[PDB]
């Protein structure tokens, strides 16, 4: 699409992850319902939400966002902000109708946030605040996310000027913290370990003498709530009360928790306790996430300093023995002695790194010997340097990195090469084709802080390391600790999948080879490309149950029709008859859909697998009658057959009237793709509209003075240009009327009348309103004779040119927008 956003960024945060590679289409669907005058420059996307020297999310005042929400952390930190609409079959009528959302708070794919506010000295101001904020339990979420739409910069409708809106919502890793309010007062500051930058968790600020807590799932005090979800972010439900300073910046301490300490000179190396006995040296070692490489940092108020306890051996503290003969400068682990030489002050510098200096001698700074990053080189104490070997990152440990559910796991080398389970015990890399044995159930174990990766087809088997024999990756029974995996998120959004019991061992695509059938290894961690994995949400019930038509992508006027010739299903001109409608129903056991004809319910769309490539209405129940809908980047679907997911139903070559559907190998071409009309849905027009021409947005359907005919005419804001759309649910069509005057069909080639006295069943007064994806506009097609559509006569846009009905060519003078008006 032309003039759309240059890249993904505006929607990279989406909770609806499948949405992220549909930038072009989403922008089109959002735009069609936005009149040129309402957004003269088109919508503005937040700039600079990501860096361009790292790609990382920018965390500063200017991009700090807030969301008021009544839902607690046990929900929000687990799920993120999921929109009210999550349907993969998106419609431009309501689901993506931004202005309706903004004006009505109607259900959509949108989730709103409000900018944090600061004065010209950079101190935080009272933000946009819901009117109910001092009543009962509400939360104030802190967000740093890629993209988002800048509403104020987008629109001129008089309004929260700080509203930033996210299509497809916001994933939980972009939520750093939240304030818990009980009746106006702040009671708690929650911090999310899983935030995208786990080394900025101690930059969270709030009022003094209010406790900060690191959240985990099912936190005992973590779902405090009252007895829709966007109520308190809706512009008319809040405002900016004033420009007061907020009570903040009241710690600047390291919160008591589990951390890793990483050197600035080499971030791959961490502070690690060598052994579990008194006087064991503390060394740098390559990070493999061992317990002895983790420390509990504990603050002392009175001394303004910290003790640092090893996690593997908690009775041992990171110590410098200032009472040694030899006067050693080395660091060791000793038991609690009472001395200040096991206390450290922790100061953050200009660039946001930490220096450790010993409390007993503050001139002594925590450093690596001679500035070496080599494994096992002792941690020492030394005098102040300009050197980066005495600068450290204090990183919050974080384990629950992905939500429980179904995923496809593929290699960074090639994201269409997925981990596939063949037979039961065997796993290998293979090209994706969206099958059950290519989908894995990841379930977190709260005790182990690690994941079981379970076969979807064979739940008894999980991904395991064959540690005692082949050292290969296999699938096996049992529930042993070495069948659990630590899933660590990298900066490039890939993951390391690390064995819980043998932490040197990670999932490794053998020799970095992406040839079909290549094996996986448990191999020593190096972090190279063949050890990095993409973990992508996969859902088998992508679409909702309902009554549907299948429109071909190439010609949306052609739909899948159960014909009377034998039982063959073919593409035919749409009439909205029963045999052209299908009930689509998900099956749990098959993880696939049955597509039963609405006229002939005993017949379901089926492939003649045994015999031929025929698509037809077949009786009974069988594997070849089940289909897996796979969303395409252009909003259409492809339907893989359960029996052979390499087969889909489409047409040979170009779809034309009465050519049979055929089962064929997936090819990605347009003749295999279908747009879904969900007849049964709630994406219907209600209220009053100016019906404007795609050719000229200021030219709109107008009832003439005599009230006899529809004409085209400049939008002059009159009663005769504001049409009520009255939806009839039985007919899937609209009456379009001004008072008792109805848009009324008078025959093909003829001027469209406006008629009084129309009966409820008079199909001449009924119109289908059909979105066309390729031309980006709506067809308005008569219900009495479905061959004819509203058409600006001769494509002449002079004032008073009649509207006629004519065959559909998808000409610009046959395409329409619906702009909300007043009644």
């Amino acid at each position: 699409s032309p003039n759309s956003p240059k890249d993904n960024t505006w929607i990279q945060a989406a909770s609806l992850t499948w949405l992220m590679d549909m930038s072009s289409l989403l922008y089109q669907l959002i735009s069609t319902r936005i009149p040129s005058f309402a957004s003269p420059n088109g919508l503005h996307m937040r700039e600079q939400t990501i860096d361009s020297n790292t790609g990382q999310i920018q965390i500063d005042n200017e991009h700090r966002l807030l969301r008021w929400d009544r839902r607690p952390p046990n929900d929000i930190f687990l799920n993120g902000f999921i929109p009210r609409v999550t349907n993969q079959n998106l419609s431009p009528v309501e689901d993506t109708h931004l202005l309706n959302y903004l004006r009505t708070n109607s259900p959509s794919i949108f989730v709103s946030t409000t900018r944090a506010r600061y004065n010209n000295l950079g101190l935080e101001i009272t933000p946009w605040t819901p009117h109910s904020a001092n009543n009962n339990i509400i939360y104030r979420y802190e967000i740093f996310a890629p993209g988002g739409i800048d509403i104020n910069a987008s629109f001129s409708r008089n309004p929260n000027e700080d509203e930033i809106t996210f299509p497809g919502g916001i994933r939980p890793e972009f939520i750093r913290s939240t304030y818990e309010y009980h009746n106006g007062e702040i009671v708690r500051i929650w911090i999310n370990p899983n935030f995208i930058n786990p080394s900025t968790l101690n930059d969270v600020s709030g009022p003094s003498n209010i406790s900060k807590v690191f959240w985990h799932e099912n936190h005992s005090e973590g779902n405090n709530m009252d007895s829709n979800q966007d109520f308190d972010m809706f512009a008319p439900n809040g405002e900016i009360p004033n420009n007061n300073l907020l009570n903040n910046n009241s710690l600047n301490v390291i919160q008591n928790s589990e951390y890793q300490i990483k050197n600035k000179k080499d971030r791959n190396i961490v502070v690690t306790l060598d052994s579990d006995y008194g006087g064991s040296p503390v060394e740098s070692y390559k990070n493999f996430g061992f317990e002895n490489q983790k420390w509990n940092i504990k603050y002392d108020s009175k001394k303004n300093a910290y003790k640092i306890y090893n996690r593997e051996t908690p009775t041992l503290l990171l110590s410098w023995n200032s009472n040694s003969s030899n006067g050693e400068q080395v660091i060791r682990g000793y038991t609690e002695s009472g001395s200040n030489n096991q206390y450290w002050t922790i100061e953050k510098n200009v660039n946001g790194f930490y220096k450790f200096r010993n409390l007993s001698d503050p001139s002594k700074i925590l450093d690596l010997k001679d500035g070496n990053t080599l494994n096992k080189t002792p941690l020492v104490v030394s005098s102040e340097n300009s050197s980066s070997s005495q600068e450290w990152l204090i990183e919050k440990t974080n384990y629950q990195t992905v939500k429980d559910g179904t995923y496809q796991v593929s290699s960074k080398l090639n994201e269409n090469k997925v981990i596939e389970q063949i037979s039961t015990n065997k796993v290998h890399i293979f090209s994706n084709s969206d099958k059950e044995n290519q989908v894995w159930n990841l379930i977190y174990n709260p005790i182990l802080k690690a994941y079981k990766i379970k076969s979807l087809k064979y739940p008894n088997y999980s991904l395991a390391w064959d540690s005692n024999n082949t050292r290969t990756i296999v699938a096996a029974t049992g529930d042993y600790n070495d069948q659990y995996w630590l899933i660590e998120r990298n900066e490039d959004n890939t993951y390391i999948i690390r064995n819980y019991e043998n932490r040197k061992i990670v999932l490794d695509l053998s020799n970095g080879s992406t040839t079909d059938g290549n094996g996986l290894l448990g191999f020593e961690f190096h972090g190279g490309i063949n050890q990095r994995w993409i973990i992508k949400p996969f859902s088998f019930n992508s679409i909702q149950d309902g009554i549907y038509q299948f429109m071909t992508v190439i010609n949306q006027d052609l739909i899948a029709d159960l014909t009377t010739n034998n039982y063959t299903i073919a593409t035919k001109t749409n009439n909205y008859s029963s045999n052209q409608k299908w009930t689509v129903t998900y099956n749990d056991k098959k993880r696939a859909y049955k597509i039963r004809n609405l006229q002939h319910a005993h017949l379901s769309l089926a492939w003649d697998s045994n015999h031929s490539d025929k698509i037809f209405g077949a009786t009974g129940d069988y594997d070849d009658q089940y289909w897996i809908p796979i969303l395409q980047t252009d909003g259409s679907f492809i339907f893989r057959n359960y029996k052979n997911p390499n087969k889909i139903f489409g047409t040979n070559g170009q779809p034309i009237n009465d050519i049979p559907l055929k089962a064929q190998d997936v090819t990605g071409q347009n003749n295999q793709k279908w747009y879904l009309r969900h007849l049964n849905s709630s994406n219907n027009f209600t209220g009053y509209f100016n019906i404007s021409s795609k050719k000229n947005f200021n030219k709109i359907i107008t009832m003439n003075s005599n009230k006899t005919q529809a004409v085209i005419f400049d939008n002059i804001g009159i009663n005769n240009q504001s049409w009520k759309l009255k939806y009839n649910d039985n007919k899937n069509a609209y009456q379009i009327h001004i008072l008792d005057n109805f848009l009324y069909f008078q025959g093909g080639h003829n001027i469209v009348a406006t008629m009084r006295n129309v009966t409820n069943d008079d199909l001449r007064s009924y119109w289908y309103v059909e979105y066309n994806f390729n031309k980006d506009g709506f067809i308005i097609r008569n219900a009495f004779d479905t061959s004819y559509v509203l058409d600006v006569f001769q494509g002449n846009f002079a004032n008073n040119t009649p509207i006629i009905t004519y065959q559909n060519y998808l000409n610009d003078n046959q395409l329409w927008n619906f702009i909300p008006s007043l009644g």
